[PDB]
């Protein structure tokens, strides 16, 4: 497979290519052409020009119809996108079929609909002469949106940004993770086939520092940079755009906690924490890598989770009953296993997992690790405070509600939290005190696309979703008429 | 000993003081104690702790009531605030009495009221199991808000940030401009007398780089930094908070245009542009330093404006009929005069002004300049493209509507624009094509505090005002209940 | 052709039928089975029951998709719907193709989208015990919506009610005008073929008093009655539902004015008033039957409008260049002609029209009248104060802006007004003073479906459109959780 | 003591008067002049005129400040208002001090605040010529609001309607209950002393039918009628305004249930149903006259409530620990006692009360009744299906969740419901299935004034509160500008 850039209506190669590797077996899947600085310029300039072309003349209704046409395009190639997403990342086929590709479709449809329904405000005011004035606001395209996305939910996160950007009339220069370039490239094909005017959507491949990613953030021609990824990368991009004072929107992961209270449905909570720790092999920014369980049910909770975790099938994306594929790459697995070691050095008890499974086939050339549970670490351990981004959790007992709220909040991060309790007052009382952008009670990662999505502290800045995306991806302009 | 810091409920001095100069005559008004890094730490920690004190326990109704009491406290000492604002800045006593102090009181009242009325959102969704779920959002205090304000509308802009910060339940560490520290110090005494709990509002004095401003900016304990001032300082601040990924809100001035079309009420447009160019001696981020006038009325407009500008009385804040005071400082005076010279060098015709008036009294030791009108420069002239922040405007003819719209938008800034026209279609057609955050038609700087206020490009990031401030100064949290 | 009721998923006849007459030539088009009280009761009960079936279990997104399927079904038979609407009413084919059927399809799509995007409110509050409470609101189906619609824009107005009813999860019993039953019956076929569950949508044919309309109105099983038609009829319906305290929504026509100021674009105003007076042969609740024109342009406006009126082609629905078809029925024509003589008796100058065209072919057996302009009546003339609902307008001069505002507002109706002026202040200053639900400036009947649509005084009560429909066709419930 | 009408800024007598009776002892408190038809017309005409006077030139800020001055004026005479409401109704001094008078003050403050903060909508749209159009909406005063209020919470309910009416710029003609005219007459003095312009607020005394109530209702000069009281009276008023098609808003009582599930905090539920049944001697539209208790806790619950009920002190309004005053009147006690008898006829077990207390003093000439509890009635009994409006409740056991939901909903009414449960899923799952306007979980009659308030079925029409009031008491006008 060859994966090219898509710049100003055309697919183009580059001076340099890099390998896309399948993490299931270590095999080469494709050569990917790295955009250089010149090509990034070309994309941004094309994006700037396209804003003054046909795209800029479309009614909101026409624009929304075309975006639905994009989403029809993905649906018409549904299985091709499933296969591309699975090949890049090793994620289970059922996950790609139920979470990944459908969400990418729903992202475009949801924001296409919002572009049609959304309106703005009218404020009337008195003036000293008695004639009054009126202020009204409009939303306009911000301009060229730079989009930089990660490899953990490639098409979902890539379209989570591209859909609202296009729905708001912007043009886009978008750079997918070098680890998972395939579905974004098929998306370029869908755009092209749907007749999206040239320059409106541009796809550039490559890495971050000293590559397409960095060149994007440094380009004076963009009006905003939306990014999901590692928190320190957020800081770097924020510095990079500072001289342009570009608008920024960041979701930057975290060190999320699950809390299980004594009145929880215990079997429900065990299954739910199994899902929150090990979904996508723990490679969701929302995963619970810290878990607090009331002392009175701690042992029974830990025993039950150990049993469920050792029932997880780890293997081929299409394997019967598969629950976990590999990590995204050998590089990421190096990081995760170095934390597996660190946990033991910090004095953890390894409840289950802690290494890599032996398959006695090509999966041994892949990037698999075992689902892993720890117990016995202090709230200050590095494995309990630093984002690992693997299929792991540490479990600790607690006694008191105010105490556990403090321990959950005692973090430089604050993206998400999951709480288990059957008690009505506790759900609402505790949830509002957790210092994060997203709380789930008796579930996890349940998404209504209209809700504000973002984190606090090192976990991000701004919110996206619903009207928060409609506001971020638009110039909000106030027009005051003296009457 | 004159102007003290206010930290954790105590007025405190510092190791070093600096002079506050009266720009009317260059005399010393007061010594101001410069907060050092330790004192800035102390203020941030105290604000962090106050979030856990009784301030954090107030209901929204009680918090609002207390904010109204701060406003009452300003009103109670109205004329003292006027005298402080006038002493620091030389602004006309009438301006301080009508624009500055009332706006500051209205800032607290409007955001107190919005604190009580504002509400959030309820989203219902279906789920696989048929029982559904609820997402609802809440606003919570962001935490400690760092406020850095400029010297041009001292109390107005300082309260513009402090009022919504308090209304949203935050605590505050605020650093007013070294040039105009008096009214913010009186506001501290007002907070004290009102019984605002210690730590909730903290005042630190000093400069930017290597002083209280830089320190505030780099402190890990703040949750956001809101700033009004020069764009390049905005960029410095954006880099400073980047490692903490702190929320940011910037309004950074610009090079604003006024446009007068042939069908304007000519007398009103001349009066309007006289106000937009010379109010506060041209020291408002919203002033029109570039003016475009349809060729059919260009000479008449220039003639009329010249006559009106030369009627302006430049003098004492309590001078009979006074229109303009001095610039804020000799240092700012030097910048402005550097531009007055550059304008001649760039080939400008000096319709009026272009130097400093000769008063033959103590005003000669202050920082006055003349209101100045230029003509004959090209759209690329430095004097036409760089923010001067003085009482000056260049006037250029135009012929076509699409032409003038392009020349207005050909700028790295985009804060505000004023359009003069009596034509219904043109007003709405042209206003929506101007790439700024704020357009006024047939008026200027007419303010409804509910409206989104901010700029595009180098002129800012984000919006404040109304629900935009309620959002920026709050954590927006989403809570999802599985049923 | 025979037109059946549709009740509980089955097309059914009745003991009695009535004739559907083509107003172009007076010929019989169809027999229509009249629903009796007994069949009305079956529809209401089937609708109640359908709330507890599969319909009531659809997620909002699934309900919206099925509603888009209804719209797809109409589109798939677009030309059949065009032919049906034309046959019943005589409207020009081009109007059916551009206004009527497209708006019916748009009505369903607009409200299906609003069903997906709309959300409700979250209010937090403090309590005595310091634990606080939460109030959240939800939208639920009101229950069974009774829909009674008029003959002037049959499918347009029929679906304007049925679309939001269904979108909000209600079930429906709908009674279209006896003059225009055909497209409603086609809509019933589309609903059936789309798989809309039995009892969700019920179509009952008949008249008002002592027939289907009245019986629907009197049935205790409905939860609301939405109605567009004659004002006195709205009053009757309001009395009929009073004992059940049913929710009601009425749009009741009016005696709308157009105002042409001295600075109007005269040719555009002539064309605009031509359209506002004579569209659909003046059979729109929104038509201008009163026109005020500034004295300085009155003679030229009257002359220009006479020319354009006499250029209108009055003829067959598919005749080349046709502008106007007949009135809906002989009965309506008797009413209109009655007013035409009354105008003469009241002292009117007949500028043009005032009678019936003579075709010397089968159209003479139809229900045609001529477009008619009057001049010289006083503001108290009956022909200036009572809604005629034919292709007529009276034109009167004025001198003063406040004067004409008073004359427009001096009416027992207040549905719409159209104003013509090129002046920015005038447009906003005048529009806000007109006591109507809807003002247009320099256009007429330009519809954005998100806007509140409705009248004041005798012209209606309640608003529909956008969120106004979502609120009216829903129970709004507040749920207060003590924490 | 005399109570006059207040019309066009003047207190005026009438050709007739009637007795205001203290229900504690049947002693005459004052004579009340009964406005006649001529006087009502004079009030409506004065309110109509005042719309064009100084009231109507008020900015929204200035109008709100005057409204707050009205509130201040009530606070300034707080104890007098307390005394007037007690005298009229016999309510405990304590309830008047904490519930009635402060809520009346909060009603004006909350709507004055809303008046300042509320804004409207801007919708942009494409047009066929490519220039587009703008639709913006505005709120204007509806006109003259007719207000008719009941005697159970005289000032609270009088001001609940009057406050938003005035906050929206309307003028008011208000008719308080014949049983409780005092606090409203004091309000008129406050309005007057506050400088409220003549004609803005008019107070007319009298009864319903054939008196000031009915006359208001039939007057063609009002624009709306807002009413809280008996459901049949709402049906009467709806017919009365129907010929003018006036806007109507009704809150019409009900037969509200409380539901106590087995996992309720039993003690809390016992206390909560005590309050919900006997507050204001059960004369609240919101009281729980039907209570369902899970079978497993039924006997315990009844036992507990009997004991708490017999603890209640029934006596003088100022009497030591008084919990209950008398009924409002003798006529009303007759109605209630008649239900006490019917309960027995219908076969009910009297757990407690069921008659009148015996004082051996002036109170024996009052209108006291005992707090009563019944058991053993069927769901169809008249005592369990008809509004008594006394301090009575019937308690019935239930077994299943879906069962009790069906029984709660099996009512021609639907105002409020209180649910008791500690379970998170149940509380949300059950609350949304109750067919009422208002649900409380684990509390009762907890009021956030921003929330929508109203009932379904016979219990009302429309919603009031927050923006629902701002919309009902305003004309919503849409203004569409073609560009
Ligand atoms: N947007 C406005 O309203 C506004 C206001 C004042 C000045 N200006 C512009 O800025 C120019 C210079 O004036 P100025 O020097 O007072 O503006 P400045 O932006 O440098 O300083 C304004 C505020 O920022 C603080 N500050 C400065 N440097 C900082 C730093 N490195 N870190 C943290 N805080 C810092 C200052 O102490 C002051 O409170 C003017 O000529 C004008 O062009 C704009
Ligand atoms: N607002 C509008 O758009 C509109 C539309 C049509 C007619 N009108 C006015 O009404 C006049 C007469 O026309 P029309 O008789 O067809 O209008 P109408 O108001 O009497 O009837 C319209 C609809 O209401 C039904 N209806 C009539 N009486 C009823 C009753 N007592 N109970 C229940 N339903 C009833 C009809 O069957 C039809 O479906 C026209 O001349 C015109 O002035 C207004
Ligand atoms: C009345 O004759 C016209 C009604 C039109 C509407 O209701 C509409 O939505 O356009
Ligand atoms: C009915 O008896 C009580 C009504 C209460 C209100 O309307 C309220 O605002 O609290
Ligand atoms: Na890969
Ligand atoms: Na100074
Ligand atoms: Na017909
Ligand atoms: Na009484």
């Amino acid at each position: 497979s060859q994966l090219l850039n898509y710049i100003d209506g055309n697919f183009v190669t580059s001076a340099s290519s890099f390998a896309n590797i399948n993490p299931v077996n270590g095999k080469l899947i494709s050569d990917v052409f790295e955009a250089d600085a010149k090509q990034v310029n070309e994309a941004v300039v094309a994006a700037q020009n396209a804003l003054k072309g046909p795209w800029g003349k479309l009614s909101v209704q026409d624009r929304a119809a075309l975006i639905h046409k994009i989403a029809d395009g993905i649906q018409a190639r549904f299985e091709e996108f499933v296969a591309a997403e699975v090949a890049d990342t090793g994620r289970p086929v059922h996950q790609a079929r139920t979470l990944d590709i459908p969400r990418a479709i729903a992202n475009f449809r949801t924001f296409a609909d919002l572009a049609k329904t959304s309106h703005t405000d009218l404020f009337e005011m008195s003036t000293s002469d008695g004639s009054g004035a009126l202020n009204y606001t409009v939303r306009k395209p911000l301009g060229v949106i730079g989009v930089i996305s990660p490899w953990n939910l490639p098409l979902l996160l890539f379209t989570w940004k591209v859909a609202p950007a296009l729905a708001c009339g912007n043009t886009v220069v978008a750079k997918p993770s070098e680890e998972s370039p395939s579905s974004a490239t098929l998306l370029a094909e869908v755009m092209h086939d749907a007749g999206v005017p040239p320059g409106v959507f541009n796809l550039i491949h490559g890495f971050g520092k000293d590559s397409a990613g960095e060149f994007l953030t440094q380009h004076p021609g963009i009006s905003a940079l939306t990014f999901t990824g590692e928190s320190k990368t957020g800081s770097t991009i924020m510095k990079a755009v500072a001289d342009g004072v570009k608008e920024v929107s960041f979701e930057l992961g975290g060190k999320n906690a699950a809390v299980v209270f004594a009145d929880a449905d215990l079997d429900a909570a065990i299954e739910g924490v199994l899902r929150s720790s090990f979904t996508n092999s723990g490679q969701v920014c929302l995963c619970s890598e810290r878990v607090y369980v009331h002392r009175s049910i701690f042992d029974e909770f830990v025993s039950g989770l150990k049993v469920e975790a050792e029932r997880l099938v780890v293997g081929y994306p299409d394997q019967d009953g598969v629950n976990m594929g590999p990590l995204i790459s050998h590089g990421h697995r190096d990081k995760v296993l170095s934390y597996y070691r660190l946990a033991v050095d910090e004095g953890a008890t390894v409840v289950t997992g802690g290494g890599v499974p032996k398959f006695n086939d090509e999966r041994d050339q892949g990037a698999y690790v075992q689902p892993t549970i720890w117990t016995g670490l202090s709230d200050k351990a590095r494995c309990v405070t630093e984002e690992i981004f693997g299929p792991v959790c540490h479990i600790s007992p607690f006694d008191d509600e105010d105490e556990v709220i403090n321990r959950v909040n005692d973090s430089n991060y604050g993206l998400a939290c999951a709480i288990w309790t059957t008690n009505l007052s506790r759900a609402h009382r505790v949830s509002r005190q957790i210092h994060v952008g997203l709380v789930w009670v008796n579930t996890w990662y349940l998404r209504d696309l209209r809700t504000p999505f973002g984190g606090v502290k090192l976990s991000g800045l701004g919110r996206e979703g619903g009207r928060f995306s409609m506001d971020f991806y638009s110039d909000i302009a106030n027009i005051c008429i003296k009457i």
